[PDB]
């Protein structure tokens, strides 16, 4: 835990604020909500403050009701399986512990979630749930975006009700501000600026255990080679060195990586704008009182935040194309940007389709808008900033405890933009050279595990890149029984299109097979025949071993891979396995499965 900072409400005091803003973000997006929301208090006769829950204590929320007036709203994601993001753990645990009266509080929350998934907005909805419960009072309904439709819109459409309705009950009432200042640094020391390292200056160059999300370890990529035969896809496998590191890892665990952006992107960027990249500078917080003294690394080069520290792929949020309006000189232009911002009508009409659904970047609407010509400094302002991307790792610590294993698909395909979009991250690791090639990267302990026991059966399914972890399950299973130990069945449901063109690891599974590691090595080709073959239906081929070994075994589950459609027709396959042997009706199979679920023995690293 780290040290907390003192009193949020006594800053509030001391600043003026009577709204607070804390973000329960993984991946940067309900940070920025969080963000917009504490900026729009101040065009209702109002102050904010955004904030990370991590920081503070939250039981002075008590002392919330001594600033008149005061409110204090929640953007709460969830991660993992319906759980806190890892920032707002030491704040769900708190609410779970803690019996603090907080009458006279006043809340709104909004919870970031995906529908796909097992427990929709568990996060958010536990929040708005438990500070009702200690006596707090809910100001505004509870927000439940899904990213599995337009989050995005979703935000719009809640915050579009929700200042109305805070004002009206406060009584109060309804041109662009910038947040930072930009500070040009001429003659400076090179060894003060900032050259793509996230967290303590010169990090990268020298690094220094423990190594972690703050302070990544930059492993060299000893191998790097493609996967599958054919050209349409590029499927790879990377071996991450981490030798003296000391960083410890175990089979469906998840290796995090911090890319760089295509380097021509960038450059283009700066072209367009008619900026010079190279200018050493720093953006500073007008608000000298807060945490955040930068947007991101600063004194930098734009070329380096614009390379490391920004996103300038993913389609801009509404707000940004909202305040880059007033830069749009031509009026059809900047009236298009303006309306993004829409709750209904054309304007979101045009958001979905022209920005969201052709996903065009910031250089494609730069472009597309020639009109639009806004100050290098403040985009750099504006653009949310470059996350790091998971991959679960495909390697065994018991067998590689020096090297991390990555199995992962390039993300390249054609936007109804008219360009071609790359994925970041995998373009990036794509091009990675063995012999020195570096990848800033650290672990991130999971709860997908193989069974304590070795005797206890797994049941593992993962077509396409979802064997990724897998490939660690197995070289560990093998391992084990190389060492003497009594290790239970080993089944593995893999897919791929066609046996000669994308079997993933096709040598190494036919030696585990030939070696006995893998009891059975059922794959699916789902285009060597005219009808799809997919991993399903082998299960259901399977139902009555699989059966025993669920009911009498008691074997552990595995799923990952596609989170769209595979995960879910895997888990309906395992309702009709369960109901049909169990025997039990459709309802009660799958109050069994979601039983496994709760008990470890049903385990999911999907993802998309
Ligand atoms: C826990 C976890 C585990 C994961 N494990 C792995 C793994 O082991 N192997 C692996 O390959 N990935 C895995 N991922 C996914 C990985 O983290 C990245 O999201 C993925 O590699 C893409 O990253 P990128 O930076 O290359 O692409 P980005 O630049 O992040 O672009 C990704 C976005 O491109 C868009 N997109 C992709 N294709 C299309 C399309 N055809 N049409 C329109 N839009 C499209 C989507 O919005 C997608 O979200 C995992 C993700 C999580 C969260
Ligand atoms: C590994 C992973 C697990 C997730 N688990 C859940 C979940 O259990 N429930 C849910 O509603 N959403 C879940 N989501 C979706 C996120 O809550 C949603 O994408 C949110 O917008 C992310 O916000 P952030 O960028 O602020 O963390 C998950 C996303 C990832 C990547
Ligand atoms: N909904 C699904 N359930 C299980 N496998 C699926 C699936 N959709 C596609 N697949 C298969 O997963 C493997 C990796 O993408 C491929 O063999 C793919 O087959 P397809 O692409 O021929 O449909």
């Amino acid at each position: 835990p780290p040290v907390k900072e003192s009193s949020f409400v006594e800053k509030m005091k001391k600043t003026g604020r009577n709204i607070i803003v804390f973000y329960g973000s993984q991946t940067g997006t309900a940070e920025e909500f969080a963000n917009r929301l504490s900026k729009d208090a101040h065009r209702y006769g109002m102050r904010g403050m955004s904030a990370d829950p991590e920081e503070y204590d939250l039981a002075d929320l008590s002392s919330l009701p001594e600033i008149d007036k005061s409110l204090v709203v929640f953007c709460m994601a969830t991660y993992g399986e319906g759980d806190p993001t890892d920032n707002a753990q030491d704040f769900y645990d708190w609410l779970q512990e803690t019996d603090v009266d907080l009458t006279g509080v006043k809340f709104a929350v909004f919870g970031l979630g995906n529908k796909t998934y097992e427990h929709f907005n568990a996060m958010g909805k536990y929040v708005d749930q438990r500070l009702e419960q200690l006596g707090a009072q809910r100001i505004f309904e509870l927000g439940l975006g899904d990213d599995d439709g337009n989050l995005e819109e979703d935000f719009i459409t809640w915050r579009e009700q929700f200042w109305p309705a805070v004002c009206e009950f406060f009584g109060v009432e309804a041109s662009s501000i910038r947040q930072y200042e930009l500070v040009v640094h001429e003659d400076m020391d090179v060894a003060k600026v900032y050259t793509g390292e996230m967290g303590r200056l010169k990090s990268y160059e020298n690094q220094k255990p423990p190594f972690d999300a703050k302070n990544p370890f930059l492993a060299a990529v000893t191998a790097n080679r493609k996967l599958n035969q054919g050209t349409e896809r590029h499927l790879m496998h990377l071996e991450l060195d981490i030798s003296d590191s000391k960083i410890r890892y175990e089979s469906g665990d998840h290796v995090a990586v911090y890319p760089a952006n295509d380097s021509a992107l960038v450059n283009q960027i700066g072209e367009i704008l008619g900026a010079d990249l190279d200018v050493i500078m720093s953006l500073n917080n007008l608000d000298e009182e807060s945490n955040k003294k930068h947007p991101f690394p600063c004194p930098t080069t734009y070329r380096t935040a614009l390379t490391y520290y920004l996103d300038i792929t993913n389609p801009p949020r509404t707000n940004v194309l909202y305040e880059l309006a007033q830069y749009a000189s031509e009026p059809s232009e900047q009236e298009h940007l303006h309306k993004m911002a829409s709750s209904s009508g054309e304007g979101k009409e045009l958001y979905l389709s022209w920005v969201v659904e052709a996903r065009r970047h910031i250089l494609a609407i730069l472009q597309d808008y020639p009109s639009l010509r806004p100050p290098i400094d403040h985009l750099c302002e504006l653009l949310p900033r470059l996350q790091a991307r998971y991959y679960s790792i495909a390697s065994s610590s018991k067998v590689h405890p020096n090297s991390v294993h990555i199995c992962a698909v390039a993300v390249e395909y054609e936007a109804k933009s008219g360009r071609v979009n790359k994925g970041v991250a995998t373009s990036w690791l794509r091009a990675k050279e063995p012999a020195r090639a570096l990848v800033p990267m650290f672990v991130r302990k999971s709860q997908f595990r193989l069974p304590f026991k070795s005797t206890t059966p797994v049941i593992m399914v993962g077509p396409g890149t979802g064997i990724a972890p897998f490939m660690g399950f197995i070289q560990e299973r093998a391992w084990l029984r190389e060492q003497g130990k009594e290790v239970g069945e080993t089944l593995l449901y893999y897919g791929c299109r066609r046996s000669d063109e994308d079997y993933l690891y096709r040598e190494e599974l036919a030696r585990f097979h030939k070696d006995g590691a893998l009891t059975q090595l059922n794959v699916a080709f789902s285009r060597e025949q005219a009808h799809k073959v997919y991993v399903q239906h082998l299960l259901k081929r399977d139902r009555e071993h699989l059966w025993k070994l669920i009911h009498e075994g008691g074997a552990h589950i595995y799923v990952c891979g596609d989170a769209r459609n595979m995960a879910k027709d895997v888990q309906n396959t395992f309702y009709d396995i369960v109901a049909e042997f169990g025997p039990m009706e459709h309802t009660q199979a799958v109050d069994y499965v979601k039983k496994l679920m709760t008990k470890g023995r049903y385990s999911l690293d999907v993802w998309s």
